[PDB]
């Protein structure tokens, strides 16, 4: 992998596409202190992180950043928080324990055209259901975001896109997200949540998911294909706890002990404006166990 690539997956790709800090300078930071100093700066910039990072802190990243990890480096506690920003790539990053005072592990608001890929984003199952926020979340009108080859794992409540049913004004005709070979494990709601927005779910594996795996919510449009929910709750794809129906769409599932209950969808191979590669349900675990996650070499 190199620093510069830049987004050739999902909807991160469109509308401009997405390429973070290329055409900056490269900084290595190996503290708290020197990463939250780069990633709030101004200005094109590729930020390398090195080593274990501790602390309990909420890095509001600046627009034009590549954040990328070196294999064996980790934030424990710190959150990144992409605000009113846009073209951020955050990737081969492993993020844990974030409290949810702090915010979520990756918490994307109000902006676009963001990355996440080769992450692993976590926390625990035993410190209360409140005790962490989100693992991925976007929000307040964001759009053109991709989430791929990430290992999502250990968690209560992983990635909720739209943030409350009264935000039509805001999120309607927004919130475009791709999650492209992505795994999630021991997680127990919201693998994604989706109100509003557009999602296209192809070449997940799902394991031991507790509540509900995706839920379609407030006119959501929803594609799930070439997919796997393996050991998982019966609650695999649905719509529920908001004030008007999702939809999604289905193709090429391995559907476990989990089944889809939400309404049918419009959203089609047709309607995908990028070009994608789907495994097959067959081949999914096989090239998302052991890839999805940190596995980059630099
Ligand atoms: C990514 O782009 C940088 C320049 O922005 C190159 O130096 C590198 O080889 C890669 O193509
Ligand atoms: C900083 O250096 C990196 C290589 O680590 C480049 O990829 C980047 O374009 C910048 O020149
Ligand atoms: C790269 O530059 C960053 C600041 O942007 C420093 O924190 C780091 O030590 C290296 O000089
Ligand atoms: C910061 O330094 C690290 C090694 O410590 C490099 O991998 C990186 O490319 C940047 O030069
Ligand atoms: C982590 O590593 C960086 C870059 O090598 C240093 O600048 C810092 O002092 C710490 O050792
Ligand atoms: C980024 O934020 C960190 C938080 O610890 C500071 O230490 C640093 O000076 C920069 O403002
Ligand atoms: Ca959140």
């Amino acid at each position: 992998a190199s620093v510069t690539e830049s987004c050739n997956i999902g909807y991160a790709s469109t509308n401009g596409g997405t390429t973070g800090g290329k055409g900056g300078a490269t900084t290595t930071v190996s503290t708290l202190a020197q990463f939250t100093k780069a990633a709030e700066s101004s200005g094109k910039l590729n930020i390398v992180v090195k080593g274990k990072i501790s602390g309990g802190a909420k890095v509001r990243v600046q627009s034009d950043k590549t954040i990328i990890g070196q294999k064996g480096s980790e934030l424990v506690g710190t959150g990144l928080y992409i605000n009113k920003v846009k073209n951020v790539i955050v990737r081969n990053m492993k993020i844990s324990k974030v409290k949810d005072s702090n915010g979520d592990a990756i918490g994307i608001q109000a902006s676009k055209n963001v990355w996440v890929d080769h992450c692993d984003l976590s926390s625990d199952l035993k410190s209360g259901k409140d005790y962490y926020d989100g693992l991925l979340d976007i929000t307040h009108g964001s759009d053109w975001v991709t989430v791929s080859n990430t290992f999502l794992h250990d968690h209560f409540k992983a990635s909720l896109i739209g943030h409350t049913d009264s935000n039509a004004k805001e999120d309607k005709g927004k919130l475009h997200v791709t999650y492209a070979n992505n795994y999630w494990y021991n997680v127990n709601s919201r693998n994604p949540s989706v109100r509003f927005g557009t999602v296209h779910i192809y070449n997940n594996y799902y394991l031991e998911v507790g509540s509900s795996a995706v839920n379609t919510r407030m006119g959501a449009q929803v594609r799930v294909e070439s997919t796997v929910f393996d050991k998982s709750t019966k609650n695999g794809i649905i719509s529920v706890d908001s004030k008007e129906k999702g939809y999604a769409t289905v193709g090429d599932i391995s559907w476990g002990s989990s089944t889809n209950t939400a309404p049918k969808g419009t959203l089609g191979s047709s309607n995908i404006p990028y070009s994608y590669n789907l495994y097959g349900k067959n081949n999914v675990k096989a090239r998302v166990y052991g890839t999805a996650g940190q596995t980059l070499g630099f």
